[PDB]
């Protein structure tokens, strides 16, 4: 508890103590925070509200979840489902969440794989560099149990580490404050 609600309490970049929005001039950007929050509240409008899947925990993730936590890195990836058939997925890496969006009638879904992770919920996430492909990346959720990871096929070799990087950006600074470990956010 950083005294910055639910959404807001992770030092990534957002603290009642430091981290941009803490309560200077640099608070000024919490608006850009809502703004951050606005073009995922964009993401959070196209996305369709009950295309969702099971996450880390089994729950139910959805539209509502995405409103409301840090729009941190955007960009489309493919995804190997079961079958091994590629969507470039509008992938949105949340503070709170690492998410997939699948295009689907003039917006997005949760790319659902319904098996893998489609949305794995953010802070202590394992990400690794696939060794079958070069441009691609597992997002996986195997802190906790069993992840059935999910292949992330960047746009280029470099961007899959380019990826990695960014949970090794932003987790790392998540866990600088709060905890280690969230399921289902």
């Amino acid at each position: 508890s950083m005294t910055k609600d639910n959404e807001v309490e992770q030092e990534d970049l957002a603290q009642s103590l430091s981290l941009v929005k803490d309560v200077i001039g640099a608070v000024d950007s919490k608006v850009a925070s809502y703004e951050k929050k606005v073009r995922l509240n964009e993401i959070y409008t196209k996305t369709d509200s009950k295309s969702i899947m099971r996450m880390k925990s089994g729950q139910m993730f959805a539209k509502e979840d995405l409103k409301r936590k840090k729009l941190v890195r955007d960009g489309s990836v493919f995804l190997k489902n079961a079958a091994g058939r590629l969507k470039e997925v509008q992938a949105v890496l949340l503070t709170d969440i690492l998410v997939f969006l699948q295009e689907k009638d003039q917006k997005y879904i949760f790319a659902s794989l319904d098996q893998k992770s489609t949305v794995i919920s953010l802070k202590k996430l394992i990400v690794r560099e696939v060794a079958h492909e070069e441009k691609g990346l597992f997002l996986i959720s195997m802190g906790m149990t069993d992840p059935e990871m999910v292949e992330v096929h960047a746009s280029s070799k470099e961007e899959r580490n380019s990826w990695i990087q960014i949970i090794q950006d932003t987790i790392n600074t998540l866990n600088r404050d709060e905890d280690e470990g969230i399921p289902s956010e």
